[PDB]
């Protein structure tokens, strides 16, 4: 009954191994994994067919510039933290790996991941690392026509197509150079879109994910822990400064799953899927957001941050008009009360 329960309501993070055949059509494969219930978990992993490479070699990049490197200062205790960013000033990749590999900032010795995870939550407030994040650019070679983050050809393109508007990292690619203990705070994508992340090379990147079905519960918990922030902004978590350990989530009955991403692997986050994580050591990742028809409803109801007057806000008008014409008049009159079903796929 009700195909919904494909990912047997465990909303567990799933992993897929597509054939070069299925791997060719991006939009098609996303709809395919959703039919398998992958979206339930909010996060999913996709291993590319062995004979697939986005770039020949990553030897020719030490000269690449990281214009706005960031030092991450974390403050907090017993599972709850706030991350403050500090703009250092441009440096080259070559300069970055130096620091990343120095014993001052290199990965510690460990056996099992569970061990590396414990060390992360124990020392994240010590030795503020540097993260070469939000660097505009791609590392894909022009000919690569499979899963090219620079041109996925999803309907998110309608934004550019329609208004010429470009949003860095959103409808354009971003590169992330990290090192041990650099992390990304709990958050959903801008406008609750999907995101794709490819780990070009280096040490792993571990992820935590909360089923979108339970996203609202995570928010209530976060609100209770950071009441001051919750009042200064509707969606304070969008500030991407809040870190919450797996133990705190377990303690408060907030369902979640964890997964470690390795070089050459893709990660996909789904609409309203809250996620967070950290890098094991020196590595490089590329990402951008994308949309699907199933995303439209989420886009229409995404709660945006109010305080900051430079936050990402996309006009939904073109999507409702083109894919939901029968409801355009009603929506536009601010009286479309559609409820979202997080289990339902993109027919
Ligand atoms: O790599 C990071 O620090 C964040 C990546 C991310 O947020 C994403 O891929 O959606
Ligand atoms: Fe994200
Ligand atoms: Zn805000």
């Amino acid at each position: 009954a009700s195909e919904s329960e494909t990912l047997n309501p465990s909303a567990r993070i799933m992993t897929f191994y597509p054939t070069m055949e299925e791997f060719r059509n991006f939009s098609r494969y996303i709809a395919y994994i959703e039919s398998q219930g992958a979206h339930r978990a909010g996060l999913a992993k996709v291993v590319p067919p062995k004979e697939w490479k986005p770039r020949a070699s990553y030897d020719d990049i030490d000269d690449l510039v990281i214009p706005a490197p960031i030092q991450q200062l974390v403050t907090g205790q017993s599972g709850l933290f706030t991350q403050y960013n500090i703009q250092k000033k441009a440096m080259t990749v070559r300069e970055f790996r130096k620091i990343a590999n120095s014993d001052k900032y290199c990965t510690p010795r460990y056996s099992e991941f569970e061990e590396l995870e414990r060390k992360y939550w124990k020392n994240l407030t010590f030795n503020p690392p540097i993260y070469g994040a939000d660097v505009n650019g791609t590392l894909y070679e022009k000919h690569v026509d499979e899963w090219n983050i620079g041109r996925l050809r999803t309907i998110l393109d309608l934004v550019e197509k329609e208004s010429g508007i470009t949003i860095e990292g959103v409808n354009t690619p971003y590169l992330y150079f990290g090192m041990w203990k650099t992390s990304f705070a709990w958050h959903t994508e801008d406008m609750d879109l999907y995101s794709i992340n490819y780990l070009h090379f280096g040490e792993p990147k571990s992820w935590y994910s909360v089923p979108p079905e339970h996203g609202k519960r995570l928010e209530r918990l976060a609100k209770g822990f950071f009441p001051g922030s919750a009042q200064s902004c509707e969606a304070f978590l969008r500030h991407k400064m809040t870190l919450i350990s797996p133990l705190m989530l377990k303690k408060y009955g907030i369902p979640f799953d964890k997964v470690t991403q390795e070089a050459g692997e893709f990660m996909i986050t789904f609409p309203y899927g809250y996620h967070a994580g950290f890098n094991h050591g020196f590595n490089c990742a590329e990402s951008t957001n994308f949309a699907t028809r199933r995303w439209i409803e989420y886009g229409k109801q995404a709660v945006l941050c109010s305080c900051r007057k430079d936050m990402v806000k996309i006009s939904m008008d073109v999507f409702v008009r083109k894919f939901q014409p029968e409801r355009y008049k009603l929506w536009k009159a601010g009286k479309d009360n559609t409820v979202i079903d997080h289990t339902l796929p993109t027919p």
